[PDB]
């Protein structure tokens, strides 16, 4: 798990996201979709987005970014004690949305990228380490639920 010090770092970094949840959420999804176009195909509601300009101009993409980061934020503030919050997400993403765990790796990496891109020189090495641990814990606990379900993709 994470130490108390590491959790404090995670939640301090998260304050950056909370100051502009929509902007961070938008950029995370754009980084995901542009880096990994196959991910867009999991979203029937974003398939029409054929250019990054269209992605940037999409109100609905910003809205979904807010939904995604709000859910993740709720999970992070549990400091690992997130079974009730994480179980339903793991199950909707495996059974309804059919999201391979690889894509959760992609979005985790996208969050780290966006934090550096929006806050260059202000996302320190200790902060990256702590946030990375938190995202790995999130992904790993989802992975355990995926295995229960026998879900691969
Ligand atoms: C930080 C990781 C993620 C979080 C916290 C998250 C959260 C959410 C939430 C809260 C919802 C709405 C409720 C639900 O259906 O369970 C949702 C819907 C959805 N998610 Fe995610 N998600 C994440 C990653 C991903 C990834 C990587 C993909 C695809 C590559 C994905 C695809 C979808 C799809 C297709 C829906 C439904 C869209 C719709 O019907 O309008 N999610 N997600
Ligand atoms: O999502």
């Amino acid at each position: 798990g994470l130490s108390d010090g590491e959790w404090q770092q995670v939640l301090n970094v998260w304050g950056k996201v909370e100051a502009d949840i929509a902007g961070h959420g938008q950029e995370v999804l754009i980084r995901l979709f542009t880096g990994h176009p196959e991910t867009l195909e999991k979203f029937d509601k974003f398939k029409h987005l054929k250019t990054e300009a269209e992605m940037k101009a999409s109100e609905d993409l910003k809205k979904h970014g807010t939904v995604v980061l709000t859910a993740l934020g709720g999970i992070l503030k549990k400091k690992g004690h997130h079974e009730a919050e994480l179980k339903p997400l793991a199950q909707s993403h495996a059974t309804k949305h059919k999201i391979p765990i690889k894509y959760l790796e992609f979005i985790s990496d996208a969050i780290i990228h966006v934090l550096h891109s929006k806050h260059p020189g202000d996302f320190g090495a200790d902060a990256q380490g702590a946030m990375t641990k938190a995202l790995e814990l999130f992904r790993n606990d989802i992975a355990a639920k995926y295995k229960e379900l026998g879900f691969q993709g």
